[PDB]
């Protein structure tokens, strides 16, 4: 007669069972922890509380989803959900307008003392405190040991609790299961990947997509595979010297590089690190005041150590390809390429022709070969030279040209 | 219908049997004279078929959710939630404290710190840390050496002490494992060796060992188990023969490194039946940390030995220290590393000679000497492209940039 | 018997468990890389206090280790051995048993017939239990060590101990 009589009996003691169709398992919800259970897990439960194991279980089936902006149940279609997203105390908490002073200093010895950047930070935090929606912006803090980026996480974990995981790296990153994806707002990576070249090129694409992608794929141990929504936003912290590639162009990373020890400071002490984490609800408050500026939540500024790994990174091909294209003389000459004259490759009128070549674009084969063995160290042919630089990079073209009178090979960037 | 839902967990207390239902690994624990088992249903049936002569279609326990947690009561409640406990102390854990040491318990550890009372007096306040509070510290602790100084003993003895709570010889066999067993909730983590005697394999489980010393959770798997995530007690003791175990930051704040090389059969003291004695002296041992006044201060206190500072300076990158030299203006790292070469080989005269140390220790080093520099270091020449890709640049030493030297404008790095 | 590198390879454990003696034929191939993938796994294998054993369709278990290994080998190097090694005994021999003055072609089987009065013989022994763990250092295992360790180990602890003799 009523097919949800075992639902309301376990609401009365505080417990939300329903059938999930999309997992073919029944969640079990108690105070923000959500537990999906077989049936005959449902049953012991069950059997304990009212005495009986009913052979029909008259509870709800609902879709499990988590969404921040919707309501604990909600229907689309007629379809019903359930939200799988439940604020922790410190997301519910009333606003103020300036943040506890040790927090402050903690974030300023972080960030340098940049105000500038600081806040962008801030703005970037406090939208995913307040929207709870993925920014596609990750931030990178690195530089010497003990600058306080875990003391930064631990803190948003007590604000975040199970919407964040923490001290991800590269070993659960090789699992074949994804949990500390599921349901998050915030994740937090211990090193991406160890520090050599092969290494983060083979993560690059991954933590790219993770960043920005609107669904993942999410995988875990005896459970079907899931397409969800991605709300992840990622905080990576490194005290390698090279974190992960980044291209010129990139829109995804800011990089904070602080090497102001927190035990070299005139305020720090040895109650210091417990205060920090004392108060978080005075960071929660001081959070949920901000005046978030939407349009600066996905603005990634070019540091200089992210410019510095931008150059490390980056293939030394496109540089030179680029370096022609823009006929950059000056880039040359920083790369040394007047080593060509000290070395006599070149006497001094082939050097004024050389350098011309480069500037006005047209580069006769017999410097094209001078010009990338002063760079690369090594003789390069001019099949090489077009396979790998001229051809990829669409430098330009092969074709004869007159110099003087001479008809001349020569490559004609354009 | 039932009167009574917990009547067969009633009866089975009686005889000494606490049977619940794990709602967080959906399996039935049993425990018995503190050891755990977590059971199918079937299998529950037929131990209480055993015991009371009936096999129940329902199973009238509690739900329980089972938590690891040494500071906690046998069962507590946390908002409506009920926990049992599934920590227990084992017998040697449960011991009478005595102010001295076992004499051949201290032999050994006297062997296998070289005699060196310091750093012995600080592994027995982390030693005792672990026992007495039952916390994760955040610190490993490497053996290393030759074979046959008692590490192995040592293991032995502790594990005797902590049982269950500790996990003994786990290697890269089990590392390379996809399941985790050895991290269910343990207190002591022992590993022979952590990964092959190369370098890439060191790297590659660099941040594996880093996260496993200091995260506050792991995410536990285990065979045919659900995966579960759990708080992480583990503190790891490494004993290895390779030259160098593991690599490790100038930074760290997780390693203290020990190095024997006293043979137990060649010392004075050793004796046959020695080895034997050392493992029955294991509740002696265990009275003795059981009194220990722990300095908690000192537990995650790690120390640059001498053996640590060379596993520190072989792990970093001669690139790196290249960089640093040039930053700090070191002169004197330059010649410990072999620079005056340069003038033995007639690269560079005498006058060019004093402009080099000069632009070192100035900060203002000319093309022309970065590039003989870098060549007498690292032993081939490098152009000025790699040097700023892989020296300059990454390690922002400073700018590319002209200079004016006298009259003439001077391609130079300028320290800064 | 006849346990190889194939065995080892599985993922199963089932040659170790509830055994007194296992007997490797050759540990791994004779080459720097295969001896060194599985000299740590032999190293505790002989000195852990329990193993964890994994058996198709069972749960992973750890039971209490009381193998003692025998390894016969056809190869140069065998296994890697460090200097300090405790665990390894090298025995060599060069004699053919068809070209002995006492080989039959009976007896072979003669041999294995005798089980029995090995047994026996083994029975009556008076174990030196002191005995029981010894290792020397054979001229083979001398060899073996010097073949395998780093040459600039070799170069570390001449300058170390001023051999210039080395
Ligand atoms: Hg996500
Ligand atoms: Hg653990
Ligand atoms: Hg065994």
């Amino acid at each position: 007669k009523d097919p949800l009589w075992l639902y309301k009996v376990l609401l009365t003691k505080g417990i939300e069972v329903w059938f999930d169709i999309k997992l073919e398992k029944y969640g079990i919800k108690r105070n923000n922890r959500v537990d999906y259970i077989a049936k005959s897990s449902l049953q012991q439960i069950v059997f304990e509380i009212i005495g009986k194991t009913p052979k029909n279980i008259a509870v709800p089936t609902y879709i499990g989803a988590y969404e921040p902006s919707k309501p604990e149940k909600w229907e689309e279609e007629g379809i019903k959900y359930i939200n799988l997203f439940k604020p922790t105390p410190l997301m519910k908490v009333k606003p103020v307008k300036e943040m506890p002073e040790i927090v402050k200093n903690l974030l300023l010895n972080l960030f340098d003392y940049d105000a500038k950047s600081m806040g962008l930070f801030i703005n970037w935090l406090a939208f995913i405190y307040q929207y709870k929606e993925r920014t596609g912006v990750a931030w990178i803090f690195m530089g010497k040991q003990g600058t306080g980026k875990g003391l930064l996480v631990d803190l948003l974990k007590k604000i975040f609790e199970e919407h964040m995981s923490s001290n991800i790296t590269d070993a659960n990153l090789d699992s074949q299961f994804n949990p500390y994806l599921y349901n998050k707002l915030i994740v937090h990576l211990n090193e991406v990947s160890a520090d050599n070249r092969k290494s983060r090129m083979l993560v690059k694409n991954r933590l790219k997509t993770w960043i920005t992608d609107e669904t993942l794929y999410i995988n875990r141990k005896n459970m079907k595979e899931v397409e969800i929504k991605n709300f992840c936003n990622f905080i990576i912290n490194s005290n390698e010297t090279i974190p992960v590639d980044i291209e010129d162009s990139d829109r995804r990373f800011n990089v904070i590089e602080c090497n102001n020890v927190l035990k070299e400071q005139e305020w720090w002490t040895t109650e210091s690190y417990q205060e920090i984490l004392n108060n978080a609800e005075g960071f929660a408050k001081y959070l949920a005041g901000i005046k978030v500026d939407r349009s600066k939540v996905n603005e990634v500024v070019m540091s200089e150590k992210k410019k510095a790994i931008v150059e490390t990174t980056e293939s030394v091909l496109k540089q030179i390809a680029k370096a022609l294209t823009d006929r950059d003389i000056e880039w040359f000459l920083d790369n040394g390429l007047e080593g060509v004259v000290e070395k006599n490759i070149v006497n001094d009128f082939q050097w004024e022709e050389l350098q011309e070549a480069i500037t006005t674009g047209v580069i006769p084969n017999k410097y094209l070969m001078i010009i990338v063995e002063q760079i690369l160290g090594d003789s390069k042919t001019i099949t090489w030279i077009k396979r790998n630089i001229i051809t990829p990079y669409q430098v330009g073209e092969t074709t004869v040209v007159k110099m003087a009178g001479k008809p001349i090979r020569a490559i004609v960037v354009g």
